[PDB]
């Protein structure tokens, strides 16, 4: 047998906002988060925006020392996992604190200071490598800095599964709690790739929209004028936290987890298979780990990136799974306002898939202006759809075919 | 309800050898695998040295036109986890691949890659920049790559906790299989840090050994005159099964994980704390995850880094875990040969602690002229140490405070 495990805080930083109540109400308003990226030179690159966090003071946080440490991307992870410990209403001690985790996860990692030290390395040499540029740029540093300021001393680790890393960080966290190595654990993760290297780096495999000239419009997923994803910025964190535990202390529950599934592709480096079987195959074991059938469904939190081969992969994975019960189940990406927050992607999105079930609405799918060949399931175009959700899945795809399906559940 | 899970296969790329037996009759002659660096002018660098593989064949594995792609680190994860899947004797098929899973790690990833576009990116522009720059650096490719070649469709993920991800990455596949979720995972790490950006960012650090001038005696654990760790590339994998169905299917089995404990220090991001306080809750946690009377471990595979804190602290954690019997178990650093390979250290130093399982010897910490101030536990100085081993714990500790813990048992 298994523990139950409900989300009791939540803390975010995304293009919409520098809160969850803030990027919450961009979401069901239908607001964009994306615009032309500033102090950078962009001239020599194919895509020129993207989704940025705008008016992040670190110094709610870090004092300016600590913040000179650390990465943007640990920066921004630091900030939801604070967001969220305050927002659960925890106390910490020395009678819980070898039971409270940490796996707050990133795609790409600390990109801004590898291209900064770099920088040096070229133009200087060696001696003009900064001493905290290793420790203040690798993945694990948002679990590890978070655990030193609130003394946790339980699990402690990070994931990296590229576009799948916030998905499996909260997955496999809960994990933790159902079996009883954990009672509470911070799970989710960060992303800030918007440096040279990463619009680049993405530029380079064309897998970035162009549409420079209208950027609001760039991220459109399912629509038939699609041209690739958009990048994002930002952090998602949750507390997660056993049930018994939940109830003792008189925590708020916003909702239950109550399945998680993994599956490979097993298919290409960047692609997903046209008929989306790894993904059909994740959600089942989702849904198997729940213990629910796929009619059972409300509402799906797509992947839905805006590229051609991923969105149409995701409708043949949803008809799959979901046969005569398909059309009835809302599904939208959120993508289209967000763009993609690669490793943050599954973070912000539990979170939205969350608030979608504590507020029974189902956010738009915006730029969903002509939906193409085949994308004839509720996609939520344009406008938010307040409807019936007691069951909500989050689906994310990453490279090397890896695949994250959360599964959560009203709970009263 | 929870499995057992023994080590089918095991594979290996270390600066001893290109393959697990060739490594293993390097370590139990006390042979260094440390030398000059000649793959790059480290003129201007305080550290010249470190553990290459040396003459390793990409084309044993893959082909030259898909190596090409990939960054080092994502090669050598490759070729150990096919040396271990080949070992285990498994055969994937329809009806099995949905149940093997893949949990390979890094520390760091693909650096040198991501050196050279970044080069690319500065002298040239963005336009040079690889269309295979990310899926060719980012972690989570081992496992991917690994999933495409053989077709597994399990779980699939990638863990990145500094010097611990070996560890952490067996002990996550080998709980994937104990409740269910797998039958078969393959489980290690991969690293190759060994560029400019690597050598220069520890170096920055101050955390590396500075003997240039005699690189074999430069890794010595517990010696009064250690001065850093020396930095490694390479790959550990293992093949972890459920017990039934390695049973079943007739597989040679070499041992039984029994433990896996996992802790944060909650003490500073980069620095042990001084009385090894985390490492001994880790090791306690393992040691009651097996059942074990502490009495029980004969044989410790040391993180045993050659740091002046680390090597200290981890004497305390033992002493203050086992008591008395801290003086009657063997335990080495087998780093004192290999130096510190980061996230593939726990991948290597798994499979050491297997085969002295199988072999029923202790091996050598070399370079341990003169034991510094309380390392006065059997830390096998100098030559290797037949004796009774049924019980063998690896140890990992890393940056975040972040720490694992391995207990392997004799199978009979
Ligand atoms: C392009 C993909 O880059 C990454 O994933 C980087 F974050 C790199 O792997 C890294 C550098 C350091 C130090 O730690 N991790």
């Amino acid at each position: 047998s298994r523990r139950r495990v409900v989300i009791t805080g939540m803390g975010m930083l995304s293009p919409l906002g520098l809160d969850v109540p803030s990027s919450w109400e961009g979401i069901l308003a239908g607001r964009s988060g994306i615009a032309p990226i500033e102090h950078m030179d962009l001239s020599a690159y194919s895509t020129r925006f993207g989704g940025s966090v705008k008016g992040f003071n670190v110094e709610e946080y870090l004092s300016a020392k600590e913040a000179r440490k650390l990465d943007l991307f640990i920066q921004y992870g630091l900030a939801a996992s604070f967001q969220a410990v305050r927002d659960s209403g925890l106390e910490v001690t020395d009678a819980n604190r070898e039971r409270i985790g940490v796996s707050m996860g990133s795609g790409i990692g600390g990109l801004t200071n590898i291209e900064n030290n770099c920088r040096s390395l070229f133009e200087q040499g060696p001696r003009r490598i900064s001493p905290f540029f290793v420790p203040g740029s690798i993945i694990n540093m948002v679990s590890g800095f978070l655990s030193i300021h609130l003394g946790l001393q339980g699990p402690n680790y990070a994931l990296t599964t590229a576009q799948t890393t916030g998905t499996h960080s909260i997955g496999m966290a809960a994990r933790n709690i159902a079996y009883g190595e954990a009672d509470v654990m911070v799970a989710g993760g960060s992303e800030m790739a918007a440096c040279g290297l990463g619009l680049g780096g993405f530029g380079a495999a064309r897998a970035l929209s162009t549409r420079n000239d209208e950027p609001t419009r760039a991220s459109r997923p399912w629509d038939r004028d699609r041209d690739g994803f958009v990048l994002s910025d930002g952090s998602g964190a949750l507390v997660l936290e056993e049930l018994e535990h939940a109830r003792a202390r008189g925590a708020r529950i916003y909702a239950e987890l109550v399945g998680f599934g993994m599956s490979g592709d097993a298919f290409h480096m960047t692609a997903p298979p046209e008929d989306g079987a790894g993904a059909a195959r994740c959600m089942k074991n989702a849904l198997r780990d729940a213990g629910l059938d796929p009619r059972q469904v409300d509402y799906i939190n797509a992947h839905g990136t805006s590229t051609p081969a991923g969105d149409i992969a995701e409708i043949a994975a949803v008809k799959s799974v979901f046969g005569e019960h398909a059309h009835a189940l809302s599904m939208s990406s959120t993508k289209s306002m967000t763009g993609h927050l690669l490793g943050a992607a599954g973070a912000v999105e539990a979170i939205f898939s969350v608030l979608a079930l504590r507020d029974q609405v189902a956010p738009p799918t915006i730029n969903l202006d002509n939906p193409d060949e085949g994308c004839d399931l509720d996609l939520v175009a344009h406008e938010a759809k307040p409807r019936k959700i007691d069951v909500a899945l989050s689906n994310s795809f990453g490279f090397g075919g890896t695949n994250g399906t959360l599964v959560f559940r009203r709970f009263a």
